[PDB]
């Protein structure tokens, strides 16, 4: 039982023998010098490489470095026996030295699937999601608050009323809203509560307000149980913030059992790089579905600061993959999102994703319900086999978007 | 009362519109839509670009990205009754989304004096370590145990006892030494502490234990309540795979209490790039420090995978300046040590700093005992004003030091 971890190396010296110096270094520090009763007995901690794929090298990256680097993938195999079945230890051990040691990304993670089970994966995925809100077949719709910082409860409710009655399912808090005399987070879920069921009454539509749960990680787990028991529909999470495991504790406290929507805020401190870090795919998709997210939000292949387009379809795939022991995490591309985008983003992550209007639905011309019943008529038109002009002429709030933004052409 | 927040920005295009427009869409979203009401109503709130220092285009830059990148520092005031004062709620603000907006790198954070005393700074800092190990004035000299996974109680006393000889004042558990049943976290801190008192009897030094505290995030105050209850001596902890808050959680809770020395594991997925994440002054310096380290080892600038070295002094500066609320924290200088270079940490760093002989101390001829005294009789010979090799000719264990991996000159 072990788990292997997938890195990119760039280095001037031999791949190979960094590769073995961390297989042992990083496990059992010694072999060659124990007597073979140890080695017998430690043989279960030593760590191997597994294997070393090696690339060409990048003219492009040596003119960067100034130097000559070698490139390769390299797979090395941690023993499970060597630390507890916890995040941390898991992080540590895989990248927690070794990412000080120059030109080293960690691509991927590979869990035994005995170890997988060690861990709770989200506690609702799509399928919850989905009776949740009560939507199924098309994808969903979601939106952002725009401008609380510094409002009252009163704007509040009449922001989430216009985005409801635009017909979004779910509305979330913006992840700079923290909470405050104006708008204290049990505040926000009762006013939110009462308001949304207004809409339902006289729109007969149903949609969900995801909360921002912030603070310290020692007062998370009380306000959560309290936002249970309020009947809070989802909780955002900046889990980049606070730490994996804190996820994984408020998905597995049974007093919580509220969806979890997982905020991308400060991943890109270590995604990005060509050379350092850890690959979106793991960071954003595999470990946060394992940890516990119902949702996750990352960086869209669209707009000003689109992600690689295989990238962004690795997140996905790792949040939906049915061959993990664990729920499905909705997939939710955000960023440079308009209904304009809507055929794409349906080609590209299927019709189990959720379209984020993010704050851009205030945007449109007649406000947030113009913008969500644009929205709404975009989905619609993807699922009725039409193109969006075909129903943006019989949608006014759709035609005003079109012309507005336009739309993507999805012809290949 | 506002957070500065200090961002290097590549952009091809003008990086004050975007400057602008994060310090807008970070804070109230909207301005020059906004009535009279709303405008005096959220102008508190209101971020702003307080400078733009152009730096010009890089031609090696432009050439890796293959396009024409401007340069700029940026530095943006975030008012702090924006957000609750906790370190998730300042990530969040200064580097959430701003961490996905292309390549932008968060370089330092600065603080209202009034905002900085809701945080703790250090529980004992320098002059607190050094009376509870009882060596004033002489750098500190600390080790690791060499390839302990797997191991039982009996060899961890043995190679505790072997450092302790050697002289050293301080020994940490490796970074990856997770509680298993051969070594559960009690009994190496109960088991260790005898084995050390048994050294001060027999050479009258004294050395503290470092023990690793792992395992899950709502374990840890339990845990770590038990071993100020059992004596320890001091909690190393993988901060970064956790949350800063945690290590501000542990440095509150008057039911611990017991110094606490933080290990970079990890800050390498955050700190290398040239373009992205945050530098290691603002994230190993000033942020732990504030946090509640009273220890923070760090990237030294020698060896192998040597940190530049402004950067080393920056992190070394950001953690000892008396200008702060806090007290100090000692810096470590970690990685690419051995008896050698002592005069040049010394000197780089002041006698306010310790020399981490890390696992390397078991290298020498003659074991961890030699390598402990070859690294005091180094320090020694800096502090009486003579050159290594003049104290080599009187110290064997400082010889064969030298022998084997040499001097390094210090002179300017
Ligand atoms: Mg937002
Ligand atoms: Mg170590």
């Amino acid at each position: 039982s072990a788990v292997m971890a997938t890195y990119l190396l760039h280095d001037e010296t031999d791949i190979r023998k960094k590769a073995e110096g961390i297989a042992l270094g990083l496990t059992i520090g010694t072999w060659t010098d124990l007597p073979a009763l140890e080695q017998e007995q430690l043989r279960k901690h030593k760590g191997e490489v597994v294997a070393i794929e090696e690339l060409g090298e990048s003219e492009r990256v040596n003119a960067y470095f100034g130097k000559r680097l070698k490139r390769a993938i390299v797979k090395i195999a941690y023993p499970t026996v060597n630390f507890s079945a916890d995040l941390p230890a898991l992080l540590v051990t895989t990248f927690g030295k070794l990412s000080l040691d120059g030109e080293v990304r960690l691509l991927d993670l590979e869990f035994p699937d005995e170890w997988k089970r060690q861990f709770p994966g989200p506690r609702f995925g799509i399928d919850g999601i989905r009776d949740r809100v009560g939507v199924h077949n098309r994808p969903l719709l979601m939106s952002i608050f725009k401008g609380m910082i510094g409002r009252d409860l009163a704007y509040l409710t009449s922001e989430l009323k216009k985005q409801a009655l635009g017909g979004v399912d779910l509305v979330k808090d913006d992840e700079i809203l923290f909470d405050s005399e104006l708008l204290p987070f049990e505040k926000r879920i009762t006013e939110g509560k009462a308001a949304l069921q207004e809409v339902y009454e006289q729109t007969g539509k149903r949609t969900l307000y995801a909360v921002n749960l912030t603070g310290k990680t020692f007062a998370l787990k009380d306000k959560a149980k309290r936002a249970a028991e309020l009947g809070a529909d989802v909780l955002l999470f900046n889990v980049f913030a606070y730490g994996l495991d804190v996820l994984q504790a408020l998905r597995e406290d049974e007093e919580i059992a509220v969806p979890i929507m997982a905020h991308p805020a400060f991943s890109g401190a270590v995604t990005p790089s060509e050379f350092y870090g850890v690959a979106p795919s793991l960071w954003l998709g595999k470990l946060l579905r394992l940890a516990g997210a119902d949702f996750v939000l990352f960086p869209s292949p669209y707009g000003s600061v689109a992600l690689e387009r295989e990238q962004a379809l690795g997140i996905a795939r790792a949040l939906t993959d049915d061959q993990e022991p664990f729920a499905r995490a909705f997939p939710v591309p955000s960023a440079g999102i308009h209904p304009g985008l809507v055929p794409l983003i349906i080609r590209d992550f299927g019709l189990d994703t959720i379209v984020n209007a993010g704050g851009g639905i205030h945007g449109h011309p007649d406000g947030a319900i113009g913008g969500g019943r644009a929205f709404r008529a975009a989905i619609d038109a993807v699922l009725a086999g039409r193109p969006l002009r075909a129903a943006a002429a019989e949608n006014e709030a759709l035609q005003k978007a079109i012309d507005r933004w336009g739309v993507v052409e999805v012809e290949a």
